[PDB]
């Protein structure tokens, strides 16, 4: 009986195979998996961190230009860039910046951490990505369209809702990503880190890996390490990239 | 039905403890086939009727509920019948930064007709410009589209979910919404998937909850609509019947 992350990872791989439909994509709508961080740290590639981390930072510092993550070898973005190296009302921007229509902005995490510290039982612990009055405009609305926390028995838990996930390319670093952030968070509000619950929109896999899929399905899951994180940072915006060591 | 039976005895067994009391997990998928028939899992679907065509409309006034004797709302409206910005006006009236408002629901239909394998085929209730000066912050966060196979399938993210007087509720609304779009886009229903955050019961409910999973699962009804209604905001409460 094989149990864990990398299980669960593989039990979605499987099913998409064996009951999605193509339309190369082959797709299913709607998955859910739980990812028990305490396990260890969610590394569910069969092969980087580094862009995983500095996205993050970046996301969290609300900029929406691809300089920081090129400074930093970060490539990620770079496709999207318009001239200037702007991407528009990405991830940072509407998390740190949610626009109002009266010319506020909306610090969502900072609303977030404040709720988590005076009513962790909060039923909208949630930040949101999905803003409809900007998605027409941008190339590319986000797939990470909302987020969610709760907080039982001292324990942290993130639920993301993703519209849009290539589970065999995307997946695992949205995984990952998330996974890291609940950390974080758990860590500034002094709770434990609880389970990820990764909820999937259209979460497809293109034909051209169909083969590749496999060869991940037999695979021996290893041990996941853990992410340590520097513990004196109780500052969420405040973090560096080298507060994070992963073993190997 | 089964499937919303395991949501009951799985918060009941495995929920945690909180009080505010509730039993809750966070996390929780269900799965409703709409060609199986109408998730209704006895319940009185005309309140979820009205309301729906209701949201559809698009006003936050609750005149038409007043009007049709649904009182859901009633608490929260004000001496004049106004709402804040609620489910109608965020699906109908999304207020843009620059003034615009967004019909997400026009874009929606739009879009299935336009780009069927869509992958944003999105309708957001949640406003963090909003969500803090609400009374009642939209427990339907938001919910996403697909076709595929010629049929129509609905996810929704619901933040909060009482599992055992809210749930089945929210089960028939999105059902429904589902078939009705469904119908209007030339599709067939394909399946409801409700996803949850904060799935709770509270204590007063516990032994209820507990008698509902022993009872014998029947057949599901099945809820006939009106085919002549080629729009989806011509829908009228008369053009539905749960029957069987």
């Amino acid at each position: 009986e094989q149990i864990g992350g990398m299980r669960t990872y593989l039990d979605l791989l499987q099913h998409v195979l064996d009951h999605g439909v193509d339309r190369g994509t082959r797709s299913v709508f709607g998955y859910q998996m739980r990812f028990d961080l305490e396990e260890g740290f969610p590394v569910l590639t069969t092969k980087h961190l580094r862009s995983i981390i500095h996205e993050l930072l970046w996301f969290l510092k609300g900029d929406t230009n691809i300089a920081y993550l090129k400074e930093n070898g970060v490539t990620i973005w770079d496709e999207w860039a318009d001239e200037n190296g702007d991407l528009g009302p990405v991830y940072g921007y509407q998390w740190r910046s949610w626009p109002a229509p009266d010319g506020r902005h909306i610090d969502q995490i900072a609303n977030l951490l404040k709720m988590l510290h005076t009513n962790p039982q909060s039923r909208r612990l949630i930040v949101s990505a999905w803003n409809p009055a900007l998605v027409d405009e941008m190339a590319l609305p986000p797939c990470h369209c909302l987020f969610q926390f709760y907080v039982a028995n001292g324990r942290l838990s993130c639920q993301l809702y993703q519209r849009s996930a290539d589970i065999f390319l995307g997946v695992p670093f949205n995984i990952a990503s998330y996974a890291l952030l609940t950390m974080m968070i758990a860590q500034v509000t002094g709770l434990k880190p609880g389970e990820f619950i990764h909820t999937l929109g259209d979460a497809h896999i293109y034909s051209n890996h169909f083969e590749q899929a496999r060869l991940q399905l037999t695979r021996t899951p290893k041990k996941l390490p853990v992410m340590h994180i520097n513990p004196d940072v109780k500052d969420l915006f405040a973090f560096r990239f080298e507060d994070f060591r992963l073993d190997g």
